[PDB]
């Protein structure tokens, strides 16, 4: 929750603006602390929130950041490890010859940004009339 946030904020954001594979597994690697529930919920938050402001484009690539934390953490609760110990084989998966996993990352990447694209839409009926 409240202040591992306001502790790194700027680091969620930075990890939310990366994209290719060895880039996201390095941020993480070098800032272990961030591989938390508490980054995939400000990653949520802040996709609802671009979304609403008509930031479209940026959304979609924080998006796809989200998945990837979503996914790791996943991946833990699957083998009951810490995903602080554990994060890196998400990328190993992702890249596997069989593209079944990542399959699955881009079924889940494109239905989260449809519930994305919703809850903004909520959020100006939330008091539009």
């Amino acid at each position: 929750h409240k202040t591992f946030v306001e502790k790194y904020e700027k680091q969620i954001k930075h990890f939310g603006m990366l994209r290719r594979w060895d880039d996201s597994q390095k941020y993480l690697s070098d800032n272990v602390h961030l591989v938390c529930e508490e980054t995939a919920n400000y990653l949520v938050i802040w996709c609802i929130d671009l979304e609403v402001e008509e930031k479209c484009a940026l959304m979609e690539q924080v998006a796809h950041q989200t998945i990837v934390m979503q996914f790791i953490l996943e991946l833990a609760k699957s083998l009951k490890v810490d995903p602080r110990a554990c994060f890196r084989q998400f990328f190993t998966k992702i890249k596997t010859a069989d593209r079944q996993y990542m399959e699955g990352f881009n079924d889940e990447l494109e239905a989260f940004k449809e519930r994305v694209r919703g809850r903004a839409k909520l959020r100006i009926e939330k008091a539009m009339k």
